């Protein structure tokens, strides 16, 4: 088996709310005698399996765009994970309050981030099936991290299990059939996401008109700061058909591309 990280749980120093906690922590960092950490916490029985079998999952899906796990922490009571502190909090919320500010330069650099680690998550045949800004975090430096935080200021972004339907495909939407090419559907939300600072996609639409409206093939308008390529690799990303979308390696290809020639 994966062994899995373990990290001391009197290395943790808890500092700071941010269900996750900034953290100081000890005999972690090769250089820095502590260095900060954000701690996650939780109890039950398929919680437990879950937890496990994410740390192992997360001990080698790891990718400069991929939010770093560092370990486990302790021995049960409670079960703990340590990641990495990205210091500005999630992409959604950080669109939003730099939303009429952020330039079309760092809008590209974002974008191409989150392509970057969704080419590694699609390498590793990981299918994520959450995928939105609200799922990203923001380090220095506009540094922009994929991670998984689960479907409660983002309630509204899924529907009555629990569906983020606003980012899904068709083939999602029906059939719940999940792979790289609906995590591609989902990247050109993201995208939407990006270029109109975090606003919610459809937001004029109740869930079930959105239902609607994505089984219609009807997709979202271009932003008024988005270039026609950008929202043409946006179009590439909502083919109806799956085979016909572009693959994120594309995807990727073309926005970092943009992105460098980009005052
Ligand atoms: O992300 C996952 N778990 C998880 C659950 C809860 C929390 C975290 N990590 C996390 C959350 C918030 C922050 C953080 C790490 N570092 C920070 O600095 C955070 C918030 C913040 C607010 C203001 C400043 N910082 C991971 N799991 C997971 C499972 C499969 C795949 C992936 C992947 F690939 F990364 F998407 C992932
Ligand atoms: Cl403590």
């Amino acid at each position: 088996g994966i062994h899995v990280q373990h990290i001391k749980r009197r290395d943790i120093v808890l500092k700071r709310e941010l269900k996750v906690f900034l953290a100081e922590c000890y005999n972690l960092s090769p250089t820095k005698d502590k260095m900060l950490v954000a701690v996650k916490a939780l109890p039950t029985l398929a919680a437990r399996k879950d937890f496990q079998r994410e740390a192992e999952l997360l001990t080698n899906l790891q990718h400069e765009h991929i939010v770093k796990f560092y370990g486990v922490c302790g021995d049960g009571d409670p079960l703990i994970m340590v990641f990495e502190y990205m210091k500005h909090g999630d992409l959604n919320k950080f669109l939003r309050a730099h939303g009429p500010e952020l330039g079309l330069s760092q809008m590209l650099h974002i974008a191409s981030q989150i392509a970057s680690g969704m080419v590694y998550l699609a390498s590793q045949h990981f299918v994520h099936r959450d995928l939105a800004t609200r799922n990203c975090l923001v380090g220095a430096n506009l540094l922009v991290k994929i991670g998984d935080f689960g479907m409660d200021v983002y309630s509204t972004d899924y529907y009555r299990t629990m569906l983020p339907i606003r980012w899904m495909p068709p083939e999602s939407i029906m059939y719940r059939k999940f792979t790289t090419e609906s995590d591609v559907w989902s990247f050109g939300v993201i995208l939407w996401e990006i270029f109109t600072y975090g606003k919610q996609p459809w937001f004029q639409l109740s869930n079930t008109e959105v239902i609607e409206c994505i089984t219609q093939g009807r997709v979202l308008e271009r932003p008024r700061v988005c270039p026609k390529e950008v929202y043409d690799v946006m179009l590439g990303c909502w083919q109806r058909e799956p085979q016909q979308r572009l693959n994120i390696k594309e995807i990727y290809k073309i926005l970092h591309a943009l992105g460098k020639a980009t005052p």
